[PDB]
């Protein structure tokens, strides 16, 4: 399609943007309603505790084991059952549907650190956290990312249905679903069962990966290359269940593991790895130590 170039020209390094208000009031509102559920905390169930980080981890595998290695950027190879798992995990997630977190992740890789990159660090920290959820995409990110090879994602059946059914979906499995069951099955309040059974938590696992794009890309280590910006940032690591690794990966994005070492604070390797010995994923692309002593060259 087209696009006005008053959002493209740019004297300095960041153009004008069109703010998205309904996005603005919402995430606004998602983050007031999680700093209540924090003051709820000591209130809750010892089971809606178990409920909130175990729906956490879940969630975190949906993208970091499924939408990431295995979709995005096809690392390694899942068996069906693993396939529904993560599907459903990746709903239970409820960032953009499998295709369009892979189609923008492929130019995140790609076209890094350009005005094709989604969330390009360039702009700033906090336009990569979230700012650029807040504002129109830059013309030049479906301008150059429209070169994308997405029909891998296009051809598999279970990407392109839950795209088609994810409202539905997002809807029972990020809210309804994970409200009612800690408000029926162990008695919870409803208010205590909303702001922090869900509100919370999926508040948290926002951020946490958003900390991938924004955190990653300006602080931490960089062993693997000095030139590119993505960081070796343990937190990150911590606070993503594994993706925090950044300098290695967008160097080695095929490597199943996001890192160097695999389980080293890759919960989603050992995760992975328990599935392939459950016979369940089965093609782990590992890079040679060759390639990555190789690459001290930066
Ligand atoms: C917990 C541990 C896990 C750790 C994870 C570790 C991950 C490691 C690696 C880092 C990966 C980055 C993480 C990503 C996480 C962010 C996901 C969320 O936050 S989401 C959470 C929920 N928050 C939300 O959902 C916020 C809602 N988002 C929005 O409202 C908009 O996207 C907008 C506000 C950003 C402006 O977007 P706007 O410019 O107005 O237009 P639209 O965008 O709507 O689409 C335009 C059309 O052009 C095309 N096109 C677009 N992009 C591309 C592309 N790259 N290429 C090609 N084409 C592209 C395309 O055809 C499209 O049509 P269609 O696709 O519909 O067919
Ligand atoms: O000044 C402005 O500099 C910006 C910085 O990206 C250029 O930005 C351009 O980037 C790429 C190519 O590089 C184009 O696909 C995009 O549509 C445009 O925004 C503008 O074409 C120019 O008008
Ligand atoms: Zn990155
Ligand atoms: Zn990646």
């Amino acid at each position: 399609d087209i696009y006005d170039p008053t959002y493209a020209d740019a004297a300095g390094p960041s153009p004008k943007v069109e703010y998205v208000w309904r996005n603005i009031i919402l995430m606004s509102l998602l983050h007031l309603g999680a700093l209540y559920g924090i003051t709820l905390i000591p209130t809750c169930k010892f089971y809606t505790w178990l409920w909130g980080v175990f729906y956490y981890f879940v969630s975190a595998l949906g993208i970091t084991a499924g939408a990431h290695r295995l979709w995005s950027h096809r690392s390694y190879k899942a068996r069906l059952p693993l396939r529904l798992f993560l599907i459903i995990a990746n709903t239970m997630a409820f960032q953009n549907d499998v295709y369009e977190w892979a189609r923008d992740h492929r130019a995140h890789h790609k076209f890094s650190e350009t005005h094709a990159d989604p969330h390009n660090s360039r702009r700033g920290f906090f336009f990569s956290h979230v700012g650029w959820l807040l504002v129109r995409k830059h013309p030049a990110v479906k301008e150059k990312g429209s070169t994308l090879d997405l029909s891998d994602l296009e051809a598999e059946k279970l990407v392109m249905f839950q795209r088609r059914y994810y409202k539905p979906g997002l809807l029972m499995m990020c809210f309804i679903l994970p409200t009612l069951v800690p408000w029926y099955f162990w008695g919870e309040t409803f208010q205590n069962s909303v702001f922090v059974a869900t509100f919370l938590r999926y508040a948290v696992v926002l951020n946490a990966t958003w900390l991938v794009n924004s955190a990653a890309h300006l602080f931490g280590y960089r062993p693997y290359d000095k030139n590119i910006s993505p960081r070796e940032n343990i937190l990150v690591s911590l606070g993503a269940v594994g993706e925090g690794f950044h300098n290695y990966h967008h160097s080695f994005p095929y490597d199943y593991s996001a890192s160097e070492y695999r389980w080293h604070i890759n919960f989603t390797t050992f995760f992975i790895d328990c599935m392939a010995a459950l016979g369940l994923a089965y093609d782990r692309k590992k890079v040679s130590k060759a390639a990555i002593l190789a690459r001290i060259k930066r």
